[PDB]
RNA sequence: CCUUGUUGCUGUGAAGGCUGGCGAAAGCCAGCUGGAGGCGGCAAGCCGUAUUGAUCUGCAAAUCAUUGGCGUAAGCAGGGUA
RNA sequence: UGAACUCAUUGUGACAAGGGGAAUCUGACUGUUUAGUAAAAACAUAGCUUCAUGAAGAGAGAUGAAGUGAGUUCUGCCCGGU
RNA sequence: CUAUUUAGACGUAGACGGGUACGGGGGAUUAGGGUUUGAUUCCGGAGAGGGAGCCUGAGAGACGGCUACCAGGUCCAAGGACAGCAGCAGGCGCGAAAAUUACCGAAGCCUCCAAGAGGGCGGUAGUGAAGAGACGUGAAAACAAGUGUGUGUAAAAACCACAUGAGUAACUGGAGGUCAAGGCUGGUGCCAGCAUCCGCGGUAAUACCAGCUCCAGGAGUGUCUAUGAUGAUUGCUGCGAUUAAAAGGUCCGUAGUCGAAGAACAGUACUUGUUUGUAAUGUGGCUUAUCGAGAGCCGAAUAGAACGAGAAGAGUUCAGAGUAAGGAGCGAAGGAGGGCUAGAUUAUUGAGCAGCGAGAGGUGAAAUUUGAUGACCUGCUUAGGAGUAACAGAGGCGAAAGCGCUAGUCAAGAACGAAUCCGAUGAUCAAGGACGUAGGCUGGAGGAUCGAAGACGAUUAGAGACCGUAGUAGUUCCAGCAGUAAACGAUGCCUACGCUGUUGUGGUUAUGAGCACGGCAGAAGAGAAAUCUAGUAGGGCUUUGGGGAGAGUACGCGCGCAAGCGAUAAAUUUAAAGGAAAUUGACGGAAGAACACCACAAGGAGUGGAGUGUGCGGCUUAAUUUGACUCAACGCGGGACAGCUUACCAUACCCGAUGGCCGUGUGAGCGUAGUACGCGAUAGGUCAGAGAGUGGUGCAUGGCCGUUAACGACGAGUGGGGUGACCUUUGGGUUAAGUCCGCGAAGUAGUGAGAUCCCUAGGAUACGAAAGUUAUCGACAGGUGUUAAAAACACAGGAAGGAAGGGGCAAGAACAGGUCAGUGAUGCCCUUAGAUGGUAUGGGCUGCACGCGCACUACAGUGGUCACAGCAGAAACAAAUAGAAGUAAAUGUGAUCGAGAGGGAAUGAGCACUGUAAUGUGCACAGGAACGAGGAAUUGCUAGUAAUCGUUAUCUCAUUAAGAAGCGAUGAAUGUGUCCCUGUUCUUUGUACACACCGCCCGUCGUUAUCGAAGAUGGAACCAGGUGCGAACAAGUGAAAGCGAGUGAGUGCAGGGUUCUAGAUCUGAUACAAGUCGUAACAAGGCAGCUGUAGGAGAACCUGUAGCUGGAUCA
């Protein structure tokens, strides 16, 4: 029974190209760690609930 | 059917037997002894495959040469008898 | 059974004396046959199966008649015609 | 090595052959016990393209020495010459795979005749994210990498010191679960892709492709491939074998592994001391480079060996010792244990004869078939070959397979009783040996009954099968071969420790009990449960399993006359497996109760046939708008359409929340007999954004309906049982109903049923003066008779008698059941001034070859026609001269008509009514079609019911009922039952079904792919041997010429041993979305299934014979 290869690549053609927006140089090493440690202060409490990423 | 004549040389090595080893048994493996067979190679013989050889006014109204088949046997043969 | 020495072509010196292998058709084997154009795959053979009979100077492990052809493995269906 | 003598040497504790390998010190992982690796700094071995010979030397069978062959090369003047990178750089190939044709009088060492010469050995840098350390990528005031001097070295560079500039510096994999971190926004719609595994995507994708935010590790992070761990899935420590994979059919037996008490003895294992035995690595430490790997120094150490010591266990011996260890023997007794000899009561067939005179046989029902040549049945005679009924059992015997009449005879064994004898003789078992139901095979005897194969008769779409008739090999015996069974209690053999009650068999007994061999019922433990040959446990020895498939198959080998049997692989494929036990449902051509005119029995009226009314399909058309399809679509959508309804078709006309921007009284736009007049913000254009739609999707919904079902079920709290999913427990009587009565590991309250409510039947003491109305009352199986309870019936009184009759309301759970065309109920998609929005005039919804559903008039005389009466539910009715809506009709009496004067279909010219419009309705005259009681089928109905007969001040409605929803008149037949059919509930039981029987599933045939066997004839390599021939070198002998043992490379010719590969054709397996023919298995799966063996057959499979329950029976 018939088979064909006519459709290879389709979705990569049809998805509209969007440009990457600019951003700062991010931290690295201990610098990144001081930044994370201040954000997560709630979580280091044994009560209440932190949430890393929410879209509401 | 009755009475008789006619087996020389060699190869292979069945049944039965004795020793030695192995095995708990049953019975297996060596070496030797023994000498069976419409069994192998030949002799005397009996036969008749090939050369489509010789001969075809013959040696001969069926022979001759070389080459072949069997040859310890449902083998070959004289006389008497049906 | 060994070893050495020896020869100018080498030694079963003349005579006597197997060519061998791979396959197929066919008949099991040794044996027999068209005397005088056919030796064969034809005939025979051991084994297998069928048939008829209580009659004998013979008595069913007997006496005669047919067919197939050693061994191994198989041998299906039909009694309408004769 | 050679001469003569002796036959040895080595093997199941694995010889010999073949395959494979540099060996250790050490490395990786690791709680412990282990599993894997070692070309690779140290030690020892071998080699220098492949083989072989050799001179020199203290030392080589040397190759940066020589000589010859074989395979390859280089230069030439063609005559000859030279050469070997598994040294250091370097090049080409091969591969998925690995650096510079660099500097060196310095460090560590080696070589010479040396106050010096040589060394790619060694050292120094360059190159590369194989591995291992320490740190950058900012701080809150103030941060690498640069540069210059000095150092450093053999010379350098880097490193370090001081001094100058300054302000540079993160990526890889992910975000549904395992597994840390987004239902975010846009594309795509089972596509494209993602995903180790599970799984995503069919237009609402937290999983694809991208954007944006998060997470993890970080100068690093992902992937592929080997291995160690995970893993008690290789089990010494430490798994399993009743049913999941797994105890050999039973004995004997060698090698092997394992073996009393008592008294003594000896030291080789065993354990331990002292001394040896380890550079590096590793282990326990300390000291110096800024720190940390690194470097330097210290201490102890494995296996192996030398010499002493201790004697528990192991070992050796002894007999004034004699196992609930074995063998020999004695006494009395028991048993379908075995071989042989001689007898037996019946039965089934066959023949003979006698009696009788028509059928026998066989089945669910029948046919083949046999009988007047006398069957069948009843007598008497006989001839054979099998078998031992009832007694006969959770009884006995045997190693298992197996063994059942009575006597006599011949060997051996088990158990019991007891002061007999010998003394370790024993347990288990590869190899080897003996037995083994049935069916089968080789030869003989025989042949009653039964019966594979083969042949018929039936049944079926077809039966080749099941059933019946018949019939052969076999089924019996003797002498052998064979070697399998669901050969099963699916539970190896010895030996232990272990609770109670009861019942057997054989001996013995102080009569209390024991010993051997059993059955049964609990308990406690155990186990995933079911259950227990399964409890406790490092006792000994053998067999044996490691996810499904392929496969107990291929090749080789051993046995067999054959049939075959024993023993046993790879390639390939796949996420689970009709794997195990239990639980809840669904189903059964399973069992037992119930129930019901949408079930039947007993009956009564029809429908299906004709003509017409109406709906549905099909076809036609400009359009014939559309939903709905077993009950539960089809006079249904309140669907009786002239307009409207109306969604469809033809033509024509009409319109637009708000906000921004722009443009406007010097006039946006509008009317017109459209160009110059009238009216003026109202209604302009463009972007956003509303709203509207009988447009789409009920598989995006709400609400409401229908159906299960009008059925008996339905959940909560507390207690009980089970590891759990889950069950609340024994199913006996009753009702319409888990409605109730009994009884219980359960008990208490509720929903559903009943009660209540509404109508119909009886009832003033109230109200009225009109004569009726309404009514808190009346019936409860209450009374009698039926001897548990709950109940039921038969009588009797009573207006009314067993839910008084009829309605209405009416659990939980469900269904992708219906409706978006009821809705200012509604999500999302679509259209929106040339509209899918309104309006108007017309046309269609009503078209007609034809198949269906439901109704209405009929087929006459139990009728038709004329007239006359006369009666409902109660109360409504201008007028009308042929006739043109209305207050019953069947019916009662008299006439008439007389067997198509029954019947009114298609149609003619008229006469009126409703209406905006006839196409709709009424009336009169003509006309007079089929139909003479309906094939296969099919629908309701138990009493004021069915059927008959009219009527609606009920609904539709201007006009239209042959439709519904009511209402009254006349009024039966038969039963008062049953579970046979059709279904529905409950309880038991089986299951390979859960998507739930419309389920699931087996095998041929045909088509594709992929991997493997065989096969006439063949190719390659690569090893060792056997024969030829023989280059180089050569001891010896010779003045010499020569001659030449021996060591041998190469090469002839035959063979073998290994590994690959070709091959016409045949034959397996696996995957085939769904092709063809049947339906073999799972329910008593429609003939209960399965194991062995033998025939047969399109194919699953069918048939004979013996066996098993894993069976549909613990009886
Ligand atoms: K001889
Ligand atoms: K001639
Ligand atoms: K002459
Ligand atoms: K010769
Ligand atoms: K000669
Ligand atoms: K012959
Ligand atoms: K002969
Ligand atoms: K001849
Ligand atoms: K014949
Ligand atoms: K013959
Ligand atoms: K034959
Ligand atoms: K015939
Ligand atoms: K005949
Ligand atoms: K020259
Ligand atoms: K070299
Ligand atoms: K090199
Ligand atoms: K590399
Ligand atoms: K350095
Ligand atoms: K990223
Ligand atoms: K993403
Ligand atoms: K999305
Ligand atoms: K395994
Ligand atoms: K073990
Ligand atoms: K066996
Ligand atoms: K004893
Ligand atoms: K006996
Ligand atoms: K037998
Ligand atoms: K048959
Ligand atoms: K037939
Ligand atoms: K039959
Ligand atoms: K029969
Ligand atoms: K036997
Ligand atoms: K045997
Ligand atoms: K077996
Ligand atoms: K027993
Ligand atoms: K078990
Ligand atoms: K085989
Ligand atoms: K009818
Ligand atoms: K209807
Ligand atoms: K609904
Ligand atoms: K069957
Ligand atoms: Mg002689
Ligand atoms: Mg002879
Ligand atoms: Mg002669
Ligand atoms: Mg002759
Ligand atoms: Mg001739
Ligand atoms: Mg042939
Ligand atoms: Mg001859
Ligand atoms: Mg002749
Ligand atoms: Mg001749
Ligand atoms: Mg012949
Ligand atoms: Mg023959
Ligand atoms: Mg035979
Ligand atoms: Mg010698
Ligand atoms: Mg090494
Ligand atoms: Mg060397
Ligand atoms: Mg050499
Ligand atoms: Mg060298
Ligand atoms: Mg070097
Ligand atoms: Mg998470
Ligand atoms: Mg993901
Ligand atoms: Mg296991
Ligand atoms: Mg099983
Ligand atoms: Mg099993
Ligand atoms: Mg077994
Ligand atoms: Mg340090
Ligand atoms: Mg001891
Ligand atoms: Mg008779
Ligand atoms: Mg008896
Ligand atoms: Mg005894
Ligand atoms: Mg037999
Ligand atoms: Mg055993
Ligand atoms: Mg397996
Ligand atoms: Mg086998
Ligand atoms: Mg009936
Ligand atoms: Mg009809
Ligand atoms: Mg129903
Ligand atoms: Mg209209
Ligand atoms: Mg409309
Ligand atoms: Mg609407
Ligand atoms: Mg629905
Ligand atoms: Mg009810
Ligand atoms: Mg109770
Ligand atoms: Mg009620
Ligand atoms: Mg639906
Ligand atoms: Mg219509
Ligand atoms: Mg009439
Ligand atoms: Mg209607
Ligand atoms: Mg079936
Ligand atoms: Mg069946």
């Amino acid at each position: 029974k018939a088979i064909s290869l006519n459709k290879a690549g389709k979705v990569r053609g049809q998805t509209p190209k969007v440009e990457k927006s600019e951003k700062e140089k991010a931290l690295t090493g201990r610098a990144a760690w001081r930044a994370k440690f201040k954000r997560r202060q709630e979580l280091f409490t044994g009560v209440g609930k932190f949430k890393f990423n929410k879209q509401g």
